[PDB]
């Protein structure tokens, strides 16, 4: 963390942008370069109780060098607030871009493959997200795809094992139920209150996928939806999995997507 440099100098401050923890985070410039970054602003006076999961995550990031991954640029102290410099990805997050209308399979398959390159990253690396779901998953304007937002080390894409208090396939379960999110929209019990779902993942039987889905799609879901840890496959195997090598095309065409999210 720079603690002699003006941030303020350093960046220009422009319009929030999505949601972020801990803080609000901005659009903003390199003064130097005036490439556009993303600026996130903690109140570490306000925010005192999580500094130490702020600095975890920092040091996590900074660990972290993938095209899957969200660069991290460096961090400021001005005052009481603390600077965090990100990349800037103008598509926003995949959420943001279920609002006009249900994806097509194509467009699922793109994004789970993005996703299981970045987790084939991390767990390579004895990496866990810890918080994979479809807010946490950012697109640049090119159509790119980028894990953000780490867990720290709501339940609705918790892992059963978690709730109970686990390993990498943690991250795949989380997987499958953002793989029923971008299907539907949401994850399963989403109507119900959180603490009630905290007892449902681990006594019921794991949501599967319903709807009209073709097959392969239904039985990536339940490959990475078993309770027994041991039983879900790796990121490198869904990587071949006949879902994703029958319906993932080229990332670029999910500008489409974007285009369609900025028209709605
Ligand atoms: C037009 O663009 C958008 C529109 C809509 C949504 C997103 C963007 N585009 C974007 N592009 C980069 C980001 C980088 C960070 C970012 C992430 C982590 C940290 C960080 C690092 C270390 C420690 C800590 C505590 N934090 C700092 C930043 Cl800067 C960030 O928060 N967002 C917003 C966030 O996206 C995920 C969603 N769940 C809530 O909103 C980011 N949005």
């Amino acid at each position: 963390t720079n603690l002699k440099a003006d941030p303020e100098e350093l960046f220009t401050k422009l319009e929030k942008i999505g949601k972020g923890s801990f803080g609000e985070v901005f659009k903003g410039i390199d003064n130097r370069t005036q490439k556009v970054v993303a600026i996130k602003i903690i109140d570490l006076e306000e925010a005192e109780d999580e500094i130490e999961d702020i600095q975890q995550e920092i040091t996590v990031l900074s660990q972290c060098d993938s095209p899957y991954v969200t660069k991290y640029y460096g961090s400021y102290l001005k005052d009481t607030k603390l600077w965090i410099i990100m990349e800037y990805l103008g598509g926003g997050s995949a959420l943001d871009l279920l609002e006009p209308g249900p994806l097509d399979e194509t467009q699922i398959a793109t994004i789970l493959r993005e996703i299981l390159k970045g987790l084939d990253y991390l767990h390579s690396e004895k990496k866990i997200h810890r918080d994979i779901k479809a807010a946490n998953v950012l697109l640049s304007e090119h159509g790119e795809v980028k894990l953000a937002d780490f867990g720290v080390a709501t339940p609705f894409w918790m892992a059963p094992e978690v709730i109970k208090q686990y390993d990498s396939k943690a991250d795949i379960w989380s997987l499958g139920i953002t793989a029923i999110e971008l299907a539907r929209g949401e994850p399963p019990h989403s109507e119900l209150h959180p603490m009630k779902v905290l007892f449902l993942i681990p006594k019921n039987n794991p949501p599967t996928l319903e709807g009209n889905y073709s097959k392969p799609l239904k039985e990536f879901v339940e490959a990475c939806l078993n309770k027994e840890p041991s039983f879900r496959p790796t990121a490198k195997e869904l990587l071949k999995h006949k879902f994703i090598l029958r319906n993932a095309k080229k990332t670029s065409y999910l500008t489409e997507l974007i285009d369609a999210h900025h028209h709605h």
